């Protein structure tokens, strides 16, 4: 007959036995303070101090750091040899990391050879694109997860408790409930964030940063994912070997010659800027306060000063947790799966959530009806970094160790 | 003077004449049960049984089934003839559904003909790309509409009523109101969902699946919309006829040679996975429960145990409905328009909504102030399938027949 | 010790000293009216008239007008000269605004010259693409900002006040609070809206309208940003000079030949339509009422008929405002920054928001704790047009003049 459930964060109240409600829309980038002495209905001399502090909305974005985007120049060169294969010779652009070579091998001809070359069906002409004058222009991050929150601190008498409350969650105590309800549509999973400078100031949102196909001229075309090594873009155009009697062959390329950075700068007003305050970069995560004062969320504060609220998640069930295994990747939009061994006592069943967390950041959660004794629970998550040890958690309680996920993009 | 309106789903209450409020944030993937005996303020011996069951959030997505995505290999072949036009000969890739042919017709030359060919300005060389080693790798669906809901069941005494309540709608009864408020930003209209296997497990979200231009290497490049017949991608590159004295011409192609499936797999961590539970595929619709336990919505439950709520949509107006005509398409982001003949009696005017529905799924709605007597109301909708008969509906009441819309992509 | 703050829009109430609550989900495209005489608890003969009118949800979109999209035909022509450079001759497509020329200069050859041309390494063959049969097919607008609102009018006794209330903001008066809570996910910043006709009817949403790279065949490929002058698309394909003995060279082009409009029409069901009612176009802004009756928002109305609500933003602080400078652009996703000189009196500090507004439309806001005396406040904004004079505002109070921002896309 009993069916305990702690997935409800909130309270049951009797509207005539509630003493105070605050209900308001609050600028997302503003704090709010409420201070009041709660006094007995002219029917005593014992007041209770109420002090509520709500901090500015923070955004937390789990990301994959994509490294730096580069500007550069596309150069074209020609190399000719009357005799020999194309592997027999070293070309100038061979040291250039990003290059495109077209080999006109065993194709020497009368009206396309230089004067000293009586060759026919021999040798090699080389047309050769390369990127040079490379310069990093910004740091890019792929959005994996977006979560907004406010830190909420409530003092009621001598009770004092602070919690970080996620948007669309509630702070619950015996005498005070604080619920935050909101929506924001500025950032989307999959968006790529570009920071041009030491941009504790702002950046740009790109909705079409190249991923599976990068061609020269695309946003994100020339990337260096770490300190060294480029992920080079494609050059989809064609070469032409321009021929002439007694003259060295000359290469042409008929594709786009303008870098992605220049093309984007040329129409920069087409792209959306965002601003930031009190940034905090950590590995594969960015947190900040968005100072956009046009955005608001809804706050509701309910206070009962005598009889306790009915905490809707109250239960006698007790949970023990340890990790069993993990699969999948950090820094990945596909994510990972953490397998937990979860022991339930003091209840026949318990409907709750088991979370994958590390250092008080949670990356995934699974709702589950546990049965008395041992349970195996798989938790899907996204985010984290190579040093993350994902732990199995219930409420504020976590396993003693966590597990590392695998790296993405291997 | 009267202006009846049933577009408000909710209640008017007197806060001192309300007996119970439940207000909480609930894990989207969790159910919730509340059971209580409501007893008279120590001032009787007559209790009322309250039993509330809230089911897990379901997502319902109206889609267009795009058929299967394929992996494959791009092959290049050459075919030569000394004499004759290019239509006079059958080429090997002619049976290949996806191919690209370049005809070098009437262009035979001394240093590009085989030994047995003294031809000049004659015959034909054929360069010919074709896709082969094709394999379906998944089933794709274009999102047309996304709606979330929870089934809500309320027993109050002997009253017993269950309703599917859409997110941001309310359950309304004489003694109980249940409102659900939430937001989710995981899926977007226009997204394409890819299921790789029998994926009652999960899939991937693609935000840039090719539509008006599919080139080889794009996500969605090789599609078969039904059992047979491919929608073939473009091959944007160039051929080169490589010539040599007394040697057969040899074709080259300088465009991308890597399939979209391989390019996507090569950077799979760039794409967003989602998970599913208790899926239900029907024609052009997918329903499931998202087990992402990080998501929450807000539930409010208000109970008056003695005096009835004021139902804000209460009215004496009576509606009769029939379809008149339809235009437009199912399975289409542009949609359809259903024209309804709507008779109003017992009121001079009535502000309400008329809906286009079939089998208790609604695909569109129009708010309208009806006037006494006959009205013509056009309802815009999206979704459905070739077997859908869109009916004109008001509340839970529908016309006796519905109409079929036209197929998309004709 | 004092810390005044007016960023909270809402009220503090004592649930037993509140007389009426209306809580309901309302069709977004519907109005709502409430009329009632509030009478004293059978304990007087003095009623108060309550009359509430809530208007249909309006959307306001700040945009950049992109001008017209065109359909057209890609034509290819050849021009030959036996002798002379390619600048020495005028080509037919020189008057065509959108063209692609390939010059085969100083490349005359025996098996590629016409009969009257004994030239070798001389003259010029011209292959030349041009767009013609151009026709405007619609007007495009880039979304910069999306905001939804409802006009709310409340009469309480002789008090009468109307306000436009943004979604997720509250109407606040001494006796009545009206809060609107909602979410809509139909439009996104960066989306491009296409109107095909005099489309006070509807349009299409494009999520991938070309910006930094437009190739022929893309949505948005051929644009005229104003009355005259085209932004021409790229032609990424290659020309081929097809040669023959004693015959004039003939050009070919192996890239896409189908316009973006035709490609989009060919798969129009892949794109999302929206409908509109009572449109209002102004420079760089579009407002309308979305008649999609499937969408809803949440309305809460709380009334105290005797004792006033505690207005949570009540304060004695007084603000004076003037503009100091501006940088940045209207019609731009990057936006502008308005610098304001703000004088605070009657308080040591004041937490509030300063806004950049013109003609009662606000384009940006900054939350700030002002200190007594002079303050410099920077407000980031987006939207507006060349005639906008962005003013510094606090609540409904604005500076005497505003400043113009710079044009985008210079
Ligand atoms: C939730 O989904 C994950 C993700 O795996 C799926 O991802 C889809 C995008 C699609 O490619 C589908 O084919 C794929 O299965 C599931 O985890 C995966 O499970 C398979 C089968 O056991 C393993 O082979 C994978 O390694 C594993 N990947 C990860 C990252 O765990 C998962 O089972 C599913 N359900 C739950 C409860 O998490
Ligand atoms: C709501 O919009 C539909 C859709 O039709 C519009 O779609 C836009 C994307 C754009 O292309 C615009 O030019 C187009 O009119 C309207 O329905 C259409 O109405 C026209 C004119 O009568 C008919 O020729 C179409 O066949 C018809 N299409 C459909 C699917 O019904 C509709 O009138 C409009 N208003 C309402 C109330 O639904
Ligand atoms: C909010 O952001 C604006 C925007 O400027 C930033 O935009 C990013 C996309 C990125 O390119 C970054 O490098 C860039 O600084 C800030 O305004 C800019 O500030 C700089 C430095 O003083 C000026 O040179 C720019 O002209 C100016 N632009 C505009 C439009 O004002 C702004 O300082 C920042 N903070 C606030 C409070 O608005
Ligand atoms: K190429
Ligand atoms: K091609
Ligand atoms: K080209
Ligand atoms: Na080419």
């Amino acid at each position: 007959t009993p069916v305990w459930n702690d997935n409800a964060h909130g309270v049951g109240s009797v509207p005539m036995h509630t003493d105070l409600e605050l209900d308001f829309s609050l600028t997302s980038s503003s704090k709010y303070t409420y201070r009041r002495k709660l006094t007995n209905p002219l029917e005593e001399a014992q007041s209770i101090d109420l002090h509520i502090e709500i901090e500015e909305q923070t955004i937390g974005v789990d990301v994959h750091a994509l490294g730096h985007w580069f500007d550069g120049r596309l150069n074209l060169k020609t190399s000719f040899h009357c005799y020999g294969a194309c592997t027999k010779y070293e070309y100038p652009w061979h040291t250039a990391k990003c290059h495109y070579e077209r080999d006109y091998q065993y194709e020497t001809s009368h009206g396309c050879n230089p004067s000293d070359c009586p060759g026919v069906g021999t040798g090699c002409t080389a047309c050769g694109l390369y990127l040079d004058q490379l310069k990093p222009v910004g740091s890019a991050y792929k959005i994996i997860t977006i979560r907004y929150s406010r830190r909420v601190c409530v003092q009621f008498g001598e009770e004092n408790l602070c919690k970080i409350i996620d948007m669309n969650d509630c702070f619950v105590s015996r005498h005070v409930k604080v619920c935050i309800i909101g929506t924001v549509s500025k950032f989307s999973q999959g968006d790529t964030l570009l920071f041009f400078g030491p941009l504790e100031g702002g950046g740009l949102i790109f909705k079409h940063w190249c991923t599976s196909t990068c061609q020269f001229g695309d946003p994100g075309d020339i990337m260096s994912p770490r300190d060294k090594g480029f992920l080079c873009p494609e050059f989809p155009g064609s070469f032409r070997k321009k021929c002439n009697f007694a003259t060295t062959p000359i290469c042409e390329y008929d594709g786009n010659m303008v870098s992605g950075y220049k093309k984007v700068m040329a129409t920069i007003d087409s792209f959306q800027s965002f601003n930031t305050s009190t940034m905090h970069f950590t590995d594969e995560r960015i947190e900040w306060k968005d100072p956009d004062g046009m955005l608001r969320d809804h706050i509701n504060i309910l206070v009962t000063k005598d009889i306790d609220f009915d905490n809707l998640g109250e239960n006698p069930c007790k949970i023990g947790l340890q990790t069993s295994s993990i699969e999948g990747a950090w820094g990945s939009g596909v994510g990972f799966t953490l397998t937990c061994l979860v022991s339930l006592t003091e209840c026949p069943t318990f409907l709750t959530s088991i979370k994958a967390c590390d250092k008080a950041i949670c990356y995934g959660a699974e709702s589950v009806t546990l049965t008395r004794g041992q349970n195996t629970v798989k938790v899907s998550g996204k985010g984290g970094h190579s040093g993350s040890t994902f732990r199995c958690c219930h409420g504020e309680d976590c396993s003693q160790i966590g597990l590392h996920a695998a790296a993405p993009h291997l």
